[PDB]
């Protein structure tokens, strides 16, 4: 879990754990209270505490003054490791030393708060299963907590049970009645996660995973849409909780950071993860490095793949089509404008309607061009130079209609495009990957492949079945930085996903 952010807590508050809690150095991070996206890192430094803020717009997490990360922990990794290069406007180094723990419990996602033994029974028993578990505020003894878990045969008949464990508070500390004292209650439940406690018959309490509550059938999702409004909001809950899982997501990305390669990235830290970052062949020896592209390969995993990539630089046009072409990529997903907001988002990598251009090694043609409302497709035949018999058609679906800032207003026009894509992606025997791209390749690409995910899904099985946002999301972000930047995209997701069952 995410330690050093403290979900709801005031600035003034901030100020005083780094006063009380604290040395020179010492650093949190917290979200504001009334605008998702809105952050502040608080830092310890001559006996003061100095408050930075971060936007998130939708694309990356701006630090004023600072750089543009793609996670609040790879910012936090990022300037733990690099002294020097968090500065004050005057030129004075921020340091950040020490992380200061949150010892809040309420943000865990096995802690529920006020909830009652019958409740926390028909929960488990409901939707748990061998090894779930959750964490509650006693009703007898005000202070104490209890951790109810389930065991059994996961394959109704008695051989699965719910045990609870009484969790005493004795001055200021946490324990199960024998053994270790903890300062906390999320210190106590990763002690007995790692070291399982055992009855006397010999059940061991395995706290395999916290119990599932994000999880719906899909064809319910209106009434989780509904749930997830009341008012902050339950998306916001939501989306904030997922975000605390971060931390388990800090992959190497030793190629992206390579002095070689660092004209390759749009934005510095924004990188990919090495094992999933997609490796370039046959290329320009007299190159330092000819074998990076900033891109990830996405397989979902519980058929279609996905590379999610950066909008191309000037100097790496010709990498992403030696992309498309070693991949067998026959469908190219963009979702940014050229420039929005007076600023290049990606330089243009197509040529001009009934146009020829080289590209390094490769040449594509831009047969045709159909403009539909959101949208325009691009027919492009894609070929190695010297040898024609390489050639293959590749279908660029530009959504062009995205707002600046914020999501669309309704979900028609992205649903009708995935549907295209989709088509497209489908009728093509033997394509490679669909490459999605916007500006980082991480806020609108995951808001874009994670829809197209779950409505695969529902594709699949019909709309009785299982979908789950916050897992699917999590599983994507394992294999790019980041994937989803806003609360706004979240439940944008949710919109769609609801309208395409809503279509059928
Ligand atoms: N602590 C909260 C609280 C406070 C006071 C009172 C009650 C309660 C319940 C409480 C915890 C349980 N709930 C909850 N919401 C969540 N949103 C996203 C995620 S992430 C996820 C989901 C599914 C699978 N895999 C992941 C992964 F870890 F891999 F990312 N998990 C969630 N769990 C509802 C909110």
């Amino acid at each position: 879990s995410r330690r050093w952010f403290h979900p709801n807590i005031t600035g003034v508050e901030a100020e005083n754990l780094l006063l009380t809690r604290g040395v020179d150095g010492s650093f949190l991070a917290r979200p504001s209270k009334s605008n998702p996206g809105d952050f502040t890192l608080s830092v310890r430094r001559n006996g003061a505490v100095t408050h930075i803020k971060i936007q998130n717009t939708g694309d990356y997490y701006d630090l004023y003054g600072g750089e543009k990360f793609a996670t609040l922990a790879e910012l936090v990794q990022y300037y733990m490791e690099h002294h020097g290069q968090l500065k004050e406007k005057n030129g004075d180094v921020i340091e950040l030393k020490y992380p200061l723990n949150c010892a809040d419990p309420t943000s865990e996602r096995w802690f529920h708060g006020h909830l009652s033994g019958k409740e926390a029974e028909k929960l488990l028993t409901e939707k748990g299963k061998h090894g779930s578990f959750l964490v509650r505020e006693s009703q007898s003894h005000p202070g104490d907590f209890v951790l109810s878990v389930r065991t059994g045969d996961d394959k109704n008949d008695g051989k699965s049970k719910v045990t609870h464990v009484m969790i005493r508070c004795q001055e200021l500390k946490y324990d199960v009645g024998g053994g270790e004292r903890f300062d906390s209650l999320t210190d106590l439940v990763e002690h007995y996660k790692k070291n399982p406690m055992v009855e006397t018959l010999g059940t061991v309490l395995q706290l395999k995973q916290p119990l599932n509550t994000t999880r719906i059938n899909a064809a319910e999702i209106e009434s989780r849409v509904r749930e997830l409004s009341k008012l902050k909001q339950g998306f916001w809950e939501e989306f904030e909780t997922l975000q605390q899982q971060e931390c388990k997501l800090l992959y190497s990305r030793k190629e992206g950071q390579r002095q070689e390669n660092k004209n390759k990235n749009r934005y510095k830290n924004i990188l990919p993860f090495d094992h999933t970052r997609v490796v370039l062949h046959d290329g320009d020896p007299n190159e330092p490095v000819s074998d990076y592209i900033n891109a990830n390969i996405i397989m979902p995993e519980f058929k279609k793949s996905y590379i999610a990539t950066q909008g191309c630089l000037q100097n790496t046009v010709n990498d992403f089509w030696r992309m498309v072409f070693q991949e067998n990529s026959r469908v190219i997903v963009m979702t940014t404008k050229e420039v929005e907001r007076g600023k290049s988002k990606c330089v243009k990598y197509w040529p001009d309607e009934y146009a020829l251009k080289e590209y390094g090694v490769m040449r594509v043609r831009n047969v045709k061009e159909s403009a539909a409302h959101d949208y325009t497709l691009r027919e492009l035949k894609l070929s190695k130079v010297g040898q024609g018999n390489t050639e293959r058609t590749v279908w660029q679906y530009h959504f062009r209609t995205w707002p600046d800032h914020g999501v669309p207003s309704d979900p028609g026009g992205v649903l009708d495009f995935l549907e295209e894509v989709h088509h497209k992606q489908e009728s093509i025997m033997d394509a490679g990957p669909v490459v999605v791209h916007c500006s980082a390749g991480i806020g609108r690409t995951g808001t874009f492949i994670v829809i197209d995910i779950l409505i695969d899904i529902i594709r699949e099985k019909g709309v009785d079945c299982d979908i789950d946002v916050p897992k699917t999301i999590q599983m994507v972000r394992s294999q790019r930085s980041g994937m989803v930047q806003t609360e706004a995209q979240y439940r944008f997701i949710y919109m769609a996903v609801q309208h395409y069952i809503e279509t059928l």
